[PDB]
């Protein structure tokens, strides 16, 4: 029935709580059913899986799976045919059987028992297609990173040995192929899912130009290379940040630059005893009340996060959510309880 369908807005809410689920043994059921797939087929498959469970030497575990399997069968015998976007079920133990139709049509049947729910397919359509890949390249060292909204992370770091120029050239060549392969394995699936919109290549000196001109980078990634190479001095998280801040022509990076610029502006006011900031709940409240706040900075680990968002909607304040991964995030949370405002007066 079409009544089972939920939006991307509800899917994500649910996702935050599905992601919470865990178990010692592989006893949490995940089940995705495409529209093309008759429920009688699924029913036979679950029934087979049910007989197979006797193979589980281990009382509690064996029981656990049977119970979840039965719950899913119960659920399916409530329906006549799969909804138009398919069905997904998660069941297990505190026992529950989540069942719904996703905003997006699923196409690949999937069944699994694990120590957690498999949310894979669902996160991909709850997910803004706004990811940027970043490759920092040096002759003998590299960093591969990923930016989504304000979240920046290191995916992989690599090193090579590189002490006439012939042997050394060949050595650098080998390292660039390793970097190229590593980057491609990490980024190409993202690009294929449509999630990856671009790739920044950065680094000190000439190596990044050499890297880009050669065959190292898969053509799917080459296609969406940001036009301009970015000069950056460092590797690791630090170099990734620098490349993102300096890639001013990439639009998908603005949300991150906004968060960083806001944090720096906030700190500059602090450092210069300017009085152009507010902190402490009572103060932030009163500042908001008279429309005195231009930007509200809120650490994402605050439980009252959304309340301050509402309050900032009206009060006419821009909200910057500070991710836990932001460099100053922990300092911000420790010294200001993860709540502060920059004032317009």
């Amino acid at each position: 029935e079409e009544r089972l369908t939920i939006s991307k807005r509800e899917l994500a809410r649910l996702l935050k709580e599905l992601k919470k689920w865990s178990a010692p043994a592989t006893v949490l059921l995940s089940l995705y059913i495409p529209p093309g797939r008759p429920l009688s087929d699924v029913m036979t498959l679950l029934r087979q899986e049910y007989s197979i469970t006797d193979n589980i030497k281990l009382k509690r575990t064996r029981q656990a799976v049977k119970r979840a399997l039965s719950a899913a069968m119960d659920r399916l015998q409530m329906l006549t045919s799969t909804p138009p976007n398919g069905l997904v079920l998660f069941c297990g133990e505190k026992f529950e059987c989540f069942m719904f139709s996703p905003p997006e049509p699923i196409r690949v049947f999937y069944y699994r028992t694990d120590k957690r729910f498999i949310t894979d397919f669902l996160e991909d359509m709850v997910e803004d297609n706004n990811a940027i890949g970043i490759i920092i390249v040096e002759r003998d060292q590299a960093t591969i990173g990923l930016l989504k909204g304000a979240r920046l992370e290191v995916l992989k770091e690599l090193e090579g040995f590189v002490p006439y120029e012939r042997i050394i050239e060949q050595m650098v060549d080998e390292f660039f192929k390793k970097v190229g392969e590593e980057a491609s394995n990490l980024l190409v699936p993202l690009a294929e899912k449509g999630v990856l919109k671009g790739v920044i290549v950065a680094g000190p000196g000439l190596a990044k130009q050499e890297f880009v001109e050669g065959n190292y980078l898969d053509y799917r990634l080459k296609k969406i290379l940001a036009p301009e190479l970015v000069d950056v001095a460092y590797q690791g998280l630090q170099g990734l940040k620098e490349a993102v801040m300096k890639a001013e022509k990439v639009v998908e990076a603005q949300m991150y630059r906004d968060a960083v610029n806001a944090m720096e502006e906030f700190k500059l006011h602090l450092a210069k005893g300017t009085g152009m900031i507010v902190y402490g709940e009572k103060d932030v409240e009163a500042a908001l009340e008279m429309g005195a706040v231009k930007t509200l900075l809120i650490h994402e680990s605050r439980e009252d996060l959304e309340e301050w968002v509402e309050k900032a909607k009206s009060s006419g304040a821009q909200v910057i959510v500070v991710p836990e991964s932001l460099a100053e995030a922990e300092w911000f949370l420790k010294t200001f309880g993860g709540l502060a405002g920059i004032l317009r007066f």
